[PDB]
């Protein structure tokens, strides 16, 4: 039977415990996800409180991080999502994604409406991934791909 | 000489006027950007007050929308950026991008640090684009690509 | 070509003018929507700045309300949605719906997860209606039906 | 003698303990409410800190979840209601109900005044329920019924 | 047909015009409400944007204040209520009533639940009045009576 | 010597302990205040952290609730007042008193200035009480009396 | 008959026009108050929207500043007080008195309770003045004296 | 070597421990500060987390209150100042000082600029004291003296 | 006689008018400040509403921007300072200086107390400047120098 | 493998423990950074939770502060940055840097665009230092140098 949380602090506290175990073992997110059959972004988001693992994955990652049974159970609960402490991020890495919305949010709305129509690009029928690509001018770039279904607003 | 603004309401009120003129002419953002040499996302963001157009582009779009000389001049001023009325969007279309940040912000941080290092993905050396494609299960998806330079945080 | 707005106050000022015209004519929202083919909640929401009308419906309601051509065109533009002035309503009628969320929001989350699974009930593939019924104990009751598609959250 | 609470954290802490017991026992909210004579939405809201259980229901659910005597007494206290952590939900499932108010809140106002008159639809002489319905286009929909008494505002 | 507003600034702008007319004419609220059949607190609240007047009272107050026909019409519309500019009052007179809630709000909750039960004292089925009483230690006291219907919360 | 607090959470923690003791003993606030010579609204407010009890009343209530000597001392300290968690109540019972201010707060200002003059009705030279009265139409009403000294604002 | 305001912006806009006129005439607050019989702090506060002037003073300062009849009338209304734009001042000169409260607020509470007892120092039966004194180490000091009645909180 | 703090909660927790000790010993702030050669407002503010005591004063108060060595050391640390829990006080005693700013803040600004010039009255080169004196009309008044250095703002 | 403002919108509206004049004339801030005898950062801040100009500088810049006589007088008024629209900047250029304080604010505090002692680095006995320096790894850097007097906090 | 945090409180609690260790040892920040090869501002920021230390510097500062292994490991984790408790500082020393932004933030924007172009000065390719110098008028000054790379915003 599905089980769900109503207070994010329980899963976020567990995420802090998971990160200390991870660092003591000198593990990467890529190696924790490897073998689960699940994408690294999904498994990472679950460890950080924002997705629920299926039971087999929760046991797999639980063994790798030496978690106890209550923590393996908690990773399978549907979370009360929301990773930002107080609405706007303070951390510079996270903030730049907020700034992208402050600069391009109205452009994203306008172009979605022109290409698709009235309605939204979903954050639920949705996936994202992060890739590193060489910059031809030197250094490295991240290409982050947001891929969401269009859901139309029609008249009723 | 470069010229800059300190109150966003001047360019946002210009954007409202632009959009009325666009609608009376039954124009698209794609056709407005046609012939400028510049990407639709960048041009549209300038119309909506979030970027500056080079003089030639400003004249080109200004002839298409029948703008007066002060409006063409304002399009070339560096803006006081920030398109969200009050920190969190109310509009559903814009809000889903904010929800992507509430659900995957910490994951984006974690995977950026693992793949690149300490530091940021820039929102300045940065480009974005929106493509429409079919969904293999039916309907349509948006693939939005955020492409920013990695800038490292190093000890000093 | 679809056209969209980025500042809610244009459509909200139109809504105030619509209301004054409506009052001078002693019109009801039911009679305004009559003839359009569209549900009274959807037409009323467009008048109040939260939906877009198709052209024929815009022209029809525009004739009933004596609207000018710029107003008719504005009702066809996709709005920057968000009807609450500052996040939490002050008006008692609207505030009771917010209070329903404060009392039952976590119960709605828990029972949506038990009945459907992880994911959301959509606010976009969605219809609402308000029906007046008799209260068998005396008086009248509103039965407000929120009818949204279940969109699952699945691992990837 | 009726007893009441003044700080929500006592019952919300109890709610987190209840959810952990429920998960360990792999119980559903439907099974917890069975035998009580009360609707699942009501009993679930009480477990989550937003309603008071009558003594016999408190003892029933208490035995199912192996709660101690103080927890069984706290479920009978009238709560300090308010389930949303900080005014606007961050959780997607909960946020969509908030977005329904941002899009349709003024329309609910307008139609309540047209159909009933000045006043409110109560959140106190009130009930809700959640039903699952097949969608004809594929998938499932939730039909969430809000059913409140009209209470008039009259001159004095 | 009943008519309702969705932005409070229309009626609050009206209230400022009413106050200027009232001051130029050197009228009291008591004299304005005289002849309407309605309590001074209700008529005053309507002038200040927070209640609707029946048409005969709107016409009577409109004559006294030399209002125009659109303003007499606006006074009959059901308002978007909420008189405090930004949630907590700044004005000392208004603030003391907010302070009474900061000091005694939990006591009011507790004594309402003990004397009546679970539920609320209504702000809709509700009257208030302000009376001036001599203080036996010297000076004057205000006795403000809040008189609301008890509406119970019961299981379903 | 008089002693005063600066962190509300000490007294609010004590309040929660008091309410648990009170519920275990099945006591009423009227019976706790019986024998103190003090009004039930004042005594209840002290229990809930918003007033100080004189030492004899603190020992009297402490006997009835079986409080330890540290708790009886704490009830005599002058509190850091403010019972609302975060400015606006979430609880429906408390909220309706806030809604009375949002509806009538400008009316109370205007009528206090008309009846008394510039200045305020005190919240310190002040008493409140709650009475239950039958409603002639059926049911029960609360009559809450707010009785405050008028303090004038004069030029100097 | 006393007249009062509900929107501070009318008197704050008046204040801006008063200050322009004062600057064009190169007047000081001291000379505007000289001759009224009223303290400079009280007259200045009225000009700035935070007190009401008696009619003779309003005519005197209105002649000095060349105000029109509507402005002289507005100066006599009881204001909706609160001079800070958005709760915390941005201006450095004002902010330092807020910082006094952040550093010493609990000390003021503690010393008021020690010296006087439970209750408050009034902001209504209250005067302030500002004096310039030489600093013996060099330069100048402002001695600002806040002089308020103690009003006791007593049990009832 | 001077030592500083970055989290106010350490010293505010000390303050709560100090006030419990003080109350158990039935001590006054006047007596705590006696012998220290420092003003009672300065010593009190250090106890409550808002100033640092020189080492001899720390030792001497620590003796009176029986503090442990981590607490006598902590009193000498430079605090992270800010005594108001959440920007605006809820306690009535503290709030009246905030209300003095809401009423007279712009008057204080205007009179400081006229009497001294552009710049500030310092909150750092600053002393405050509270005196109790009789009111000539009966009762008692607080005379609170804010004495700060003028620091000019001049061009560069 | 010195003159001061109390609402920032008068000077910020002026700044917008100055900026439009500047752009029409294609002037730089360096050239506007030329001839004034004042630093470019000071003069620019005055044009943007955050400092006052002496009369000869105001007349000089006024002639270069073709300002009217009331504008030239406004530039001499002491401003109600505070350039950030709503506490945290949205503009990326401005936000990076805020992010410096989120990352280094507690380090600034720590190192100021270490090197100087308890007290502050002034923002009034203060100057800043911006210099462009080549980066040896390519490109350019800004060296922004904040230079403030240390003002100690001493016991009294 | 690089490791990162997502909740600032883990490193901020570590900072508080580091500060108590430092105070017991009578250590300076300059002494703690000595021998690390890293600037005191960077090492002090790491101790306070806002930067990561390389492993050899972590071990070195850990030896000086008697830190346990988990604490040395936590200092090497990439932090969730953000040192201000709630957006605007309360502490006077911190606040003056914020005030520098409220007074000069728009001037910094204007001058960066004039000297460099559209774009930002980086807070990531960035160094800061604090230097104490004599004030030639008497006393001491801090010279705080902010040195960041200019990153241009160009059309795409
Ligand atoms: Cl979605
Ligand atoms: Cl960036
Ligand atoms: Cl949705
Ligand atoms: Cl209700
Ligand atoms: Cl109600
Ligand atoms: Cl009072
Ligand atoms: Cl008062
Ligand atoms: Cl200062
Ligand atoms: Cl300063
Ligand atoms: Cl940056």
């Amino acid at each position: 039977m599905i089980q769900s949380q109503i207070n994010r602090n329980i899963r976020l506290d567990l995420a802090d415990a998971i990160l200390l175990s991870k660092a003591k073992k000198d593990l990467s997110f890529a190696e924790i996800a490897d073998g689960t059959g699940l994408a690294e972004a999904f498994v990472t988001a679950a460890l950080l409180g924002q997705q629920a693992l299926p039971a087999d994955a929760a046991r797999l990652v639980g063994a790798k991080l030496d978690l106890d049974e209550d923590s393996i159970l908690l990773l399978q609960m549907i979370p009360l999502r929301g990773c930002i402490d107080d609405r706007i991020p303070t951390d510079p890495t996270m903030y730049r994604f907020y700034e992208m919305l402050q600069v391009y949010g109205t452009t994203l709305k306008a172009l979605v409406h022109e290409k698709f129509g009235d309605g939204i690009i979903s954050a639920i029928n949705f996936k994202l991934d992060v890739k590193k690509v060489a910059d031809p001018e030197g250094g490295e770039r991240a290409v982050i791909t947001l891929d969401g279904k269009y859901l139309p607003t029609k008249p009723f």
